[PDB]
């Protein structure tokens, strides 16, 4: 189970980086698809144009406007360390 | 199904560590049956204590000899960044 989780981490990720522009990255419009379908929970509400942007500000440590995979795996990361924390 | 992907990963951690001493930490024990169970596909054969000791010394960043959460989190965070470069 592992397993079969880390390559949904992975394959998910090329699953829309690859749509446009550089295909090892994830610009604006392509973070919004990943996460808007593929992690709603960790979404709540902040549905805006501007929930989003520090959405992406914030994902993108380097500063280069885009999210490249090492960037979408901190990401992920805190996620998991948040819920962890949860339950 | 990423946060799917997610529930296990942090639930696969204390599936492991609530079983001797710090519950919310992994030991060089628990770590084991965590890596040797659940990533089969990352430990080939070196297996004995040297490739055990070896992790557990890569593993444990803060050098408590015990694996945290945060720890676990950079470890799976190295497994699919590898899994990522080869593509
Ligand atoms: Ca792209
Ligand atoms: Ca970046
Ligand atoms: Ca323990
Ligand atoms: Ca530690």
């Amino acid at each position: 189970p592992l397993e079969k989780a880390l390559d949904v981490m992975v394959s998910t990720f090329h699953k829309y980086s690859g749509k446009e522009g550089d295909k090892f990255k994830l610009n604006k419009s392509e973070l919004k698809e990943l996460l808007t379908r593929e992690l709603p929970s960790f979404l709540g509400k902040r549905t805006d144009e501007a929930a989003f942007q520090k959405l992406m500000s914030n994902l993108d440590s380097n500063r280069d406007n885009e999210v490249d995979f090492q960037e979408y795996c901190v990401f992920l990361s805190c996620i998991a360390m948040m819920c962890n924390e949860f339950f």
